[PDB]
């Protein structure tokens, strides 16, 4: 591979120079002959696989603290090496765990919020032994992160994978999501995307309220056991009702959303160690809710209903009636979050901050991996700065990876 | 391997086999993806196997692979390369090659139309005056009084790189750009340099906002010469709004014929360095990019003003509101003037149907998601949710160096 790669901004003419890509550790899925850049998703490590991966991470940590080649550095290496040899695995120090989480976020190419990468409260839940404990740790996460509306980003890390038969898993893909109920007539109530999972909860014993916005319970798996259900205390789930600063009729749509965006289905990889349950959260960019959750056809799909109340011409598509209702819905989303003092950021602010982050990363780190397809907002794309920014995508470690859904793999005891 | 692509909205899965036929790099490796890089990085012995491959897929596509017709054509291309270091395409081959280069154009959302393309063979052109005549005919045919028609004019292939035919204009029709004394820019800022090359060549600029640039035509590696297209061939649209009567007072117009002239058409290892091609506009090209790009006409703030919007915080989404209205006006103007235009909803729908067509009859369709998704309202068009595989099939339209960075005067 070439040593220096250039990326250009076509709006501002700025050329940046990337050396970081040389440290690339995982495969992107692309080859010289084909590009999988728009593809969403393109029994444990042996002692001989683990040695190099650990050292790689440890060297990197001691590099970051300006102690590379130090006595403490070599002692730590020997300690890890002996531990992998005696026990087939090793344990991270707390300092190492905190560094790893922050760097997994820093490396997350699909994330536009990374200017905040170094400000992450890390909760070490590695002493957790049961689902009830997982629940306690998660409720504490939610309340801390929620902070009465002034959200703070956090990750809670449960015990690492051992033999693969003893995984900790949060079965929910996000900590806070709404239920979805298929009707006999074929229509859906709630969030249609969550029907499969809503059905799983009901099977496990959940009593469904069968409403439009029912917060799903947590389905929690400790130490490879069958998962158990818990209801998050309602008072811990901050919610915002959606209203419009001009249209008085918008509140009559009976829409609201949850304040805390928290991903619980991904795998944290640090020094070759696998943290299969590592829920993390930050704060929302408006378009996530206003464009995707609300306007995707497979989601709440409210464009039609909103276009009507707006008295828009809906016969030809070239009136752009769809577009005009999209903007208003996203105005209402940002307006309702700011008025209730819940932290939210619009797609203009967020993309602008990300350009500045990316540049500083090029200046200090020699690169900043980014997935344009995820980075560009799902509306008004070219009037945000990221649209015009060339990006290099590649996969540094530590990282957040995808993993199989647990209901596909769980062995019911 | 047989690769699969999923649409996440409809859950339709398609299976791509066609990708196995490609041999040109895309720029990515297993460890670095350059999916958002705009521009990622011949003799007898080089020229033949390519000639062969192209002749082979031609006779395969007309259902006579290994025919007597096929065999002689191969021997034909043999001797011709052996003795002239090149070869000339049959007419039928030229037409097939052009249509398929459009078909293989990953970045093009309009490809449902690929097989309806009027091919003007201009290979007997020898002078810039010649080229100009050919181009005027192209523009006039393709404009067609508003009922636009896809066309391509193909000039003589490269021979030795020293006698290249080149259209210096990157597009056949574009407005001028003037670097003002006070530091502002008049017209289209994208064109400031090219405009200045024209003025330096004798062009008398009217210094207006929307001045059609003259043609700068290079024939056979010679110095280029200026030609103004006759105004009655250049169809333009005044932009007005269906509800906002003040929008006409903005003073905006755009040309009707989108016609890319800076690209290289490659067929059978032959290089057509001058091959302007045109179709018809998708509304967002003008409403979003041309008008609202910060480094282009940059009209967002002005429009938002006339809309009396609150422009103090970005979170009022005032920019978004203005953008939607600008694109409504654009569609409405063209439509009202019986000039062919397509909205990003219609065009994306057509592209998804086209994709399904391709996978069913051809086994795939290379598509560049970064280019296919419109620059506004992305996820409320179907292509946002469509996984697409990108790879490079030939015949293709490629990029080439700007001529002013290579030509020896
Ligand atoms: C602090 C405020 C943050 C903001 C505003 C933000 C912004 C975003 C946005 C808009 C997305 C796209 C999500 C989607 O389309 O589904 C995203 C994805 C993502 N974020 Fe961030 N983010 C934040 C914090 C974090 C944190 C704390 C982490 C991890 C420690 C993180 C890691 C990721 C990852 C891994 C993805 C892609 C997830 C996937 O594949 O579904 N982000 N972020
Ligand atoms: C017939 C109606 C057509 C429509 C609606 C259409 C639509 C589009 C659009 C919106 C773009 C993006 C251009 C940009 O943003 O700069 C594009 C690009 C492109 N089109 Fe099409 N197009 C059409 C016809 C054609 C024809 C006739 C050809 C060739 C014979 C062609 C080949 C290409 C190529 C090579 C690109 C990429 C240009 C570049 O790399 O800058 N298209 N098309
Ligand atoms: C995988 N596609 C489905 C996404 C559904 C979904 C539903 N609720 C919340 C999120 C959160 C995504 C998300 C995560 C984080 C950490 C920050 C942020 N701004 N956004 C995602
Ligand atoms: C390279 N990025 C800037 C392009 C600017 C530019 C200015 N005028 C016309 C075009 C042509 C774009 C274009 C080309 C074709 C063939 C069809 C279509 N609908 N649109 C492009
Ligand atoms: C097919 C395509 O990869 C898919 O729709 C992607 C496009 N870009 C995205 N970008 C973000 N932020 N989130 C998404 O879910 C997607 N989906
Ligand atoms: C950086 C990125 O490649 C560049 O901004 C691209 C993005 N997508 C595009 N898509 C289209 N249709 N036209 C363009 O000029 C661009 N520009
Ligand atoms: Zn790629």
């Amino acid at each position: 591979c070439p040593r220096f790669l250039k990326v250009k901004n076509w709006e501002t003419e700025v050329v940046l120079t990337d050396t970081l890509h040389l440290k690339s550790t995982l495969e992107t899925g692309c080859t010289e002959y084909i590009c999988m850049g728009s593809i969403m998703h393109p029994d444990v490590a042996t002692k001989d696989q683990l040695f190099p991966l650990a050292k790689e991470f440890i060297d990197q940590y001691y590099s970051s603290i300006k102690r590379f080649g130090s006595k403490a550095h070599m002692e730590r290496l020997e300690e890890v090496n002996k531990e992998i040899d005696t026990t087939s695995t090793y344990q991270l120090k707390d300092t190492e765990l905190i560094y790893g989480a922050k760097h997994a976020w820093r490396n997350a190419s699909r994330c536009v919020g990374r200017i905040q990468w170094s400000k992450l409260q890390v909760f070490d839940a590695r002493d957790c032994t049961t689902a009830h404990g997982m629940f306690n740790y998660i409720c504490n996460h939610v309340k801390y992160a929620t902070n009465k509306g002034n959200l703070r980003s956090a990750i809670t890390i449960f015990p690492q994978r051992t033999d693969g038969k003893h995984d900790f898993r949060v079965w929910n893909s996000q900590l806070i999501r709404y239920a979805g109920y298929k009707q006999p007539d074929g229509s859906t109530l709630g969030d249609p995307a969550n029907v499969q999972f809503t059905e799983i909860c009901i099977q496990q014993g959940w009593k469904p309220p069968r409403g439009r916005f029912d917060v799903l319970p947590l389905l929690l798996q400790a130490n490879g056991n069958d998962p158990e259900l818990f209801q998050i205390p309602p008072e811990l789930v901050l919610e915002v009702p959606i209203r419009h600063p001009k249209f008085e009729w918008f509140k009559d749509l009976g829409l609201k959303w949850y304040g805390l965006p928290a991903v619980s289905n991904m795998l944290l990889e640090i020094g070759g160690l696998e943290f299969s349950a590592c829920p993390f959260s930050g704060w929302y960019m408006g378009t996530e809710i206003g464009v995707r959750d609300y306007c995707d056809n497979s989601r709440y799909n409210i464009l039609e209903e909103v276009a009507k109340k707006m008295n828009l011409d809906m016969r030809k598509t070239s009136s752009l009636w769809k577009d005009q209702a999209l903007v208003e819905i996203n105005i209402a989303v940002l307006y309702s979050f700011q008025s209730d003092k819940v932290t939210i950021v619009d797609h203009h602010s967020a993309t602008e901050s990300f350009i500045k982050h990316m540049e500083n990363e090029y200046r200090c780190r020699g690169g900043c991996p980014a997935d344009w397809v995820w980075i560009v907002p799902p509306m008004s794309g070219s009037i945000t700065p990221v649209f015009h920014q060339e990006m290099l995508n590649y996969r540094l470690t530590p990282s957040f990876e995808y993993q199989p859904d647990p209901w596909n793999t769980h062995v019911w005891k």
